[PDB]
């Protein structure tokens, strides 16, 4: 049943967030009078029809899930102006991974926490027959309680039914397995695969000079997009991966080489990794 949320009553408060096809801002929201603090989002200036397209394809994705790690959907909002809906949120004021764990002291337990909630979120995501394709420290975002909130669903596709893989401008590439680089496939063990960088970029508390695309461009240089994706491809098939970040335990970093089997098939699954990643939460936390 849906949720409408008027403009007339959005008092915007800051912004919060630049996603792929949408910004995210703070508003109250205030029928009477305060109200409600929500986060909402809304298709960027200059989208072309690629980007609306991609934008409605995030909306109805998101406007299906309900899980205690996905991003909460509340409702839409019409902008007429735009001639598209604005997408509202839960707020979750602690932001995203990306820009709290540089700030702040975290412990490994803590870390291997935030990863078992990630695959709790990603494991449901999977069940629902979705594919996210930006799983990234960036587009994980923690609530009140420091509570995981998978974000940014901009890529997120429906896997055919019948299917393993999704067959696919601007990719993240640097957080992508071999498949979806030389294939165009993007499989559920994909997802995995970026699970993996996200896990690599928690133990770095994602210190950019560490980063995955810092790593990579060491490598390859900044170059077109075709040849940086040749370039990356070939190095991933060689065996070439992240290393283990300082003070990484041996099987945490074995967990990360996993995640990155070249063979796709040879991937733990996310409702595998749920037990594993509570297993070493308990293991580190005492
Ligand atoms: C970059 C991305 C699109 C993933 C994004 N950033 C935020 C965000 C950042 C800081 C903050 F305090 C809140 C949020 C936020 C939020 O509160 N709700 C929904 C999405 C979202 C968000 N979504």
């Amino acid at each position: 049943d849906p949720t409408v949320f008027h403009k007339r009553y959005l008092k915007k408060i800051r912004d919060l967030g630049e996603g792929h096809f949408g910004k995210v801002s703070l508003y109250c929201y205030d029928p009477t009078n305060t109200g409600e603090m929500v986060a909402v989002k809304a298709l960027k200036a200059d989208a072309g029809p690629q980007h609306r397209s991609g934008w409605k394809q995030e909306i109805d994705i998101l406007r299906t899930l309900y899980h205690e790690h996905i991003i909460k959907y509340k409702g839409c909002c019409e902008d007429a102006g735009a001639a598209s809906l604005q997408l509202v949120m839960e707020y979750v004021p602690l932001g995203s991974l990306r820009d709290y764990l540089p700030r702040h002291s975290i412990g490994l337990a803590q870390l291997l926490l935030f990863a078992q909630q990630i695959c709790e979120g990603m494991a449901y995501l999977h069940a629902q027959h979705y594919i996210h394709r930006d799983l990234a420290a960036r587009n994980v975002l923690l609530d009140n309680d420091r509570l995981v909130k998978i974000g940014d669903f901009g890529l997120a596709k429906a896997v055919p039914e019948g299917h393993e893989y999704y067959r696919v401008g601007d990719s993240p590439v640097f957080w992508y397995a071999p498949e979806c680089l030389k294939e165009y496939k993007f499989y559920y063990a994909s997802d995995v695969w970026s699970f993996g960088v996200t896990l690599y970029e928690l133990l770095t508390h994602c210190d950019s000079s560490q980063s995955p695309p810092t790593k990579f461009l060491e490598l390859i240089g900044i170059a077109q997009g075709q040849m940086t994706v040749l370039r990356l491809t070939e190095l991933l098939e060689r065996g070439e991966r992240l290393p283990r970040p300082d003070k990484c335990p041996a099987e945490v970093y074995h967990l990360m080489k996993n995640c990155w089997e070249t063979e796709a098939s040879f991937r733990p699954t996310f409702e595998n990794l749920i037990p594993i990643l509570k297993t070493v939460h308990e293991k580190y936390q005492g």
